[PDB]
């Protein structure tokens, strides 16, 4: 007689970047070899979260979740561009639960997994670009501008397309992210004289 | 014997734009049909443009200044970047003399040219992009304001790549030209609200 509930397998690090699409894995077994369903819930309340989704790509069939080939849940989803991000990163989250049930209708506890999500400069950090000449510290010229954003970009194809990068008077680089936040480059890791 | 100096025809309109290689010729003639050399000067002193190139080739070679084939000299340079157009751009030109020997000592009496310069606005005129669509018409994103960079370079490949295009938060566009003269092209012809479209 199956008494016994699955184990589920959670993340210990599940971060994500405003408008960026992520995903991650729950990995599920169960002594029967076999798991039914799960739910993703606010400790039993409606999850709340419109934007994640889940497959329930071979759920409750023989096999499906053995010690060597565990139930491998794809989650996946986007933190809505503009989600605010308190001055305190640890309420910059969302703590979930997620219970499972194997054929005999044995359920696990809810088990927390949490979500936190971050502004996109937190992922970025830029390179420094090959040094621009330039004839005047103080004020570069339309074309001494255009050099360094293209050596910026050069350097840094890791960044979003839909960046913008822009440049100052003296050479300082702002690289500003679809969700509104912002690297800088200083001047001295720029232009050179 | 010899005794007549060449003659200098001179173009009448030269316009250079500051930052732009120009060029124009003389085109000069002799009765001996030759030349020997020319000076370029600012009436009789230096010239004092050392931006100002030309050709001897095939000065003092015998026939090289006939009626018929004139001696045709390239006449080069580029006007500094940012040499200074005052408030009255009308004041932007440099009158120059030109004279030349034949191979007989006879020298021509100065005439003058003039080169006008202007600023890079002056000669280009941007074309309206194919219109972004945007969320908000008072405060465009990134990819917005990347998105009409992109329209307005695509809709003027004959600006210099050296141009510099940017766009405010509500669409507007400033082209700056190399030597940082400027081109605007209002909102309302650059973006339009995606949702009442
Ligand atoms: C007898 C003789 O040849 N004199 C020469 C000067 O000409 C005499 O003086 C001037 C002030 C005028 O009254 C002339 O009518 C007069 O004959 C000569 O001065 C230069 O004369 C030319 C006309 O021949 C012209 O006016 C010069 O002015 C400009 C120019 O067109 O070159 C005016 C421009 O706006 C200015 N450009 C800028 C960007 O400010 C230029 C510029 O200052 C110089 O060309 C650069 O060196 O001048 C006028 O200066 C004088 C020149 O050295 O030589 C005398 O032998
Ligand atoms: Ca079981
Ligand atoms: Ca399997
Ligand atoms: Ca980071
Ligand atoms: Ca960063
Ligand atoms: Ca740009
Ligand atoms: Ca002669
Ligand atoms: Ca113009």
């Amino acid at each position: 007689t199956d008494t016994t509930p699955p184990t589920i397998t959670v993340p210990s690090d599940i971060i994500a970047y405003r408008g960026e699409e992520f995903e991650f894995y729950f990995e599920i077994t169960d002594d029967s070899g076999q798991v039914k369903n799960i739910e993703l819930s606010t400790f039993g309340k409606p999850l709340g979260l419109n934007w994640l989704e889940y497959s329930e790509d071979n759920f409750n069939v023989p096999g499906n979740a053995t010690s060597d080939n565990p139930l491998r849940v794809r989650v996946h989803g986007t933190v809505p561009l503009n989600e605010p991000i308190p001055a305190d990163k640890n309420r910059a989250q969302f703590t979930r639960t997620i219970r499972a049930w194997d054929a005999a209708g044995n359920v696990s506890s809810n088990i927390t997994f949490v979500i936190k999500y971050r502004a996109q400069t937190d992922k970025y950090n830029p390179a420094d670009p090959t040094i621009t000449y330039v004839d005047r510290l103080s004020s570069l010229s339309p074309s001494e501008k255009n050099a360094v954003e293209a050596a910026v970009r050069a350097a840094n194809p890791q960044i979003p397309a839909a960046a913008r990068i822009t440049v100052s008077a003296n050479g300082t680089v702002t690289i500003t992210y679809p969700d509104s936040s912002t690297d800088t480059i200083t001047a001295n890791r720029v232009v050179k004289d």
